[PDB]
């Protein structure tokens, strides 16, 4: 699972309409793209904190690429969602 804030999941609904797939199978292919691994795995509900929405994503990866996606956010000192954030405000 993962926890976004709402200018990144509108990002992240509007790819999986243009292609049309879902909102997890475009994290899935961001995580596969910027990470370099390959995964076998295959709407949206938040939570409102002082008025703000959060997203919970159910993305689902094989286990062992969890926890590489885990560690490089961590070696890397970055949330998820912030890199996607950054990700965004690059185009």
């Amino acid at each position: 699972m993962v926890t976004v804030e709402e200018e990144v999941y509108e990002f992240l609904k509007k790819k999986a309409k243009e292609e049309g797939t879902s909102v997890p199978a475009v994290i899935r292919k961001i995580l596969k793209e910027y990470f370099g691994i390959e995964d076998r795995t295959r709407e949206g509900s938040y939570i409102i904190v002082n008025g703000k929405k959060y997203y919970r994503i159910n993305c689902k990866l094989e286990k062992r690429n969890e926890i590489l996606v885990k560690l490089e956010l961590k070696k890397r000192g970055t949330t998820l969602n912030r890199f996607l954030k950054e990700m965004i405000m690059i185009t």
